């Protein structure tokens, strides 16, 4: 198994040349100051990929900010340090930004936050990282310069296809990497070897989901989310048992996949007529329906929950059966405002879980109808108090003429006597 590949000229014919060249300077003030430099992780697996990769991701074996700060005399720019063991970042005047660490080690005393010492070599820096395809390095230094360096078979699983944890206890030690995993599957269209998902199925029934804290996995939910076909992901957990063991009361069953399918289906037809919708949220929408309250706050306190939204869920798996009813009906656009009246754009879209057809037509008009054609024109509270004194009773008519408007009459000041006669 190889190890140690000339990858010099797939870089020449994959790389823009300008930041080629950069690359060649970074090694030549490695060689200057007496320290291997090597570029790593996923920009190497997508040049292999043949992914464009722009960003730039470097690892020294020294001192991290001796080397930005001697590269930062050559390449104007501005030289941010940071609070990660080693860890500086040059901006260039030019645009385009450089990442520098020191080559580090992990080790793990309990399935928690590792001990990091820069006592590493570069094995050590890429055997502690996720997947095979992600361990990979390319000396930057003129000699080696083009090297693949390439410990855990890493070439050849991509060419595979393949998903490979570098050890046994990789998701023990980090079980994040249990929605990693599948987040990279989905990504590249890869498979999990098998030996890897054993080890995967081990640490989701011991309990190891439940052992990480909930701020580690809910970010490495919200990156699944923002990822392409997230439903793929979704069911893919579902496949291995993972979202029971992140939210213990919700069941992924056929009806929780098909509203889970219209959700993601509708939301960008929300973030198209609404603004932006949080995603994380809109799928815990669907997760979180009929949570009771203790269980809620399991939940809510786990991954750091707004605590209102187990109101706003609670709207919707509650006003979710009358809501059917009355798109079957084909009822005015007046009787579906009080559901969605003033709602988050989230529960816009958890509305949209719940149907297709020409339910989902019609409500996303209605939706539409409200979005706009909502506002009141000349008529405010002060319109009426010429006329007419306080003060539920003028909310009331304003909404009156409001809503006789959603229905929709196109002109007015009619419509304020017509329904003052109603109210005689």
């Amino acid at each position: 198994m190889q190890i140690f590949r000339d990858v010099s000229k797939l870089l020449v014919e994959r790389v823009d040349p300008k930041i080629l060249n950069l690359f060649r300077l970074l090694g030549k003030f490695g060689d200057e100051v007496n320290m291997p430099v090597y570029v790593v992780g996923g920009f190497v697996r997508d040049l292999l990929l043949g992914i464009k990769n722009l960003d730039i991701d470097i690892v020294v074996e020294g001192n991290a900010l001796e080397f930005a700060e001697y590269a930062k005399r050559f390449l104007p720019g501005k030289l941010v340090k940071h609070d990660k063991f080693m860890t500086a970042s040059l901006f260039l005047k030019g645009g385009l930004r450089i990442d520098i660490a020191t080559a580090r080690l992990e080790y793990y005393e309990s399935p928690a936050k590792l001990p990091d010492v820069e006592m590493s070599t570069i094995k050590k820096d890429l055997y502690r990282r996720d997947f095979t395809i992600n361990a990979m390095a390319i000396k930057l230094n003129p000699k080696d310069f083009g090297l693949l360096i390439d410990f855990f078979g890493g070439y050849r699983d991509l060419k595979e296809g393949v998903i490979r944890v570098l050890h046994t206890l990789s998701f023990v030690d980090d079980p994040t990497r249990i929605l990693r995993a599948i987040r990279f599957e989905q990504r590249f269209d890869f498979r999990i070897e098998e030996t890897t998902e054993r080890l995967l199925k081990q640490a989701v029934e011991e309990g190891y989901l439940e052992r990480t804290t909930g701020p580690r996995l809910r970010q490495e939910l919200e990156k699944i989310l923002e990822e392409k076909n997230p439903l793929k992901s979704i069911r893919r957990m579902a496949q291995f048992d993972v979202i029971k063991h992140l939210f213990p009361k919700t069941y992924y069953t056929p009806s929780m996949d098909e509203k889970m399918e219209n959700l993601f289906r509708n939301i960008p037809w929300v973030e198209e007529n609404f603004g932006e919708v949080d995603r994380f949220y809109a799928v815990l929408h669907v997760f979180l329906e009929f949570y009771d309250d203790e269980s809620w706050k399991e939940v809510r306190d786990r991954y750091s929950l707004r605590r209102n939204l187990i109101n706003e869920i609670r709207h919707v798996e509650k006003s979710a059966p009358a809501l059917l009813e009355m798109l079957s009906e084909r009822v005015p656009a007046s009787f579906v405002y009080p559901l969605v009246k003033g709602v988050s754009n989230e529960t816009i879209c958890h509305f949209l879980a719940y149907l297709s057809g020409e339910k989902e037509g019609l409500f996303k008009s209605y939706l539409l109808k409200i979005k706009n054609t909502k506002l009141e024109k000349i008529n405010g509270e002060y319109l009426i108090r010429k006329g007419i004194t306080s003060g539920k009773i003028i909310g009331e008519v304003l909404e009156k003429i409001l809503m006789k408007k959603l229905d929709g009459d196109t002109r007015d000041e009619e419509e304020i006597l017509e329904e003052v006669l109603a109210s005689l």
